């Protein structure tokens, strides 16, 4: 049983991860087909970036409520706190293209960037706890 | 032993987790650098274009291990499916970054789908070879 909660973890942490990437990665593309003119297109990837950030956000609230050994209790608040950063800086890409803003979208791209850099050591930190039982 | 068998899928499946994620923040690189370099911030932009270069080259060798590692019938056309549709993602986002070189709309565009395509493939191949290294873990303990 404790095995079974173990599986639907991982499901969640790497889930998470992965939406969140693409949320962005979904976003900045976005940015780009307005400059394009592709503004139809570019509804699109906002839209996503949308979902995949509503759904991750999700994905890591359960992790977190659901990562209560004492081995985890630390790391996976650290989780929570670094995904909020990584979710802000996302949110902030999404307003500067709604903005059409170069200048805000370069403002918290580095946010963002050094953000996901932590989860990536986050996660293979949560990965060798979690597999320790 | 069991454990040994145990401990090899999960290597697997972490190398196929890592190697998703970093192919991902390869692309976010390529697309925010672009967005950077068209801002006028052209050392940011250079240094995504790098970090883009080196999430890809440590995700295919990523790639590459598994691949060597995924011996077992169940897994081994799906691994080899993966290599394949990398491939089609690496040389996509290599693109991508000419383009933002060049600063060239025209030519992001002209490989973009290409990217797009290949990454919806690689996140299914994933799915599937996550499964199937889940299910021959737990038939080991069945």
């Amino acid at each position: 049983t404790e095995l079974d909660q173990t599986a639907h973890q991982s499901d969640r942490l790497n889930n998470a991860l992965l939406m969140a990437i693409r949320s962005s990665a979904n976003v900045s593309s976005g940015f780009i087909e307005q400059l394009g003119g592709h503004d139809e297109s570019a509804g699109k990837r906002m839209a996503l970036s949308v979902e995949l950030n509503n759904k991750s956000q999700a994905l890591v609230d359960e992790f977190v409520e659901n990562a209560r050994e004492p081995a985890l209790r630390g790391l996976a608040t650290e989780l929570q706190a670094t995904f909020a950063e990584y979710a802000k800086a996302v949110a902030g890409q999404r307003e500067a293209t709604r903005q059409r803003s170069l200048e805000q979208y370069f403002k918290v791209n580095s946010d963002a960037g050094n953000a996901m850099g932590r989860l990536q050591t986050l996660r293979q930190q949560l990965v060798t706890t979690l597999s320790e039982r």
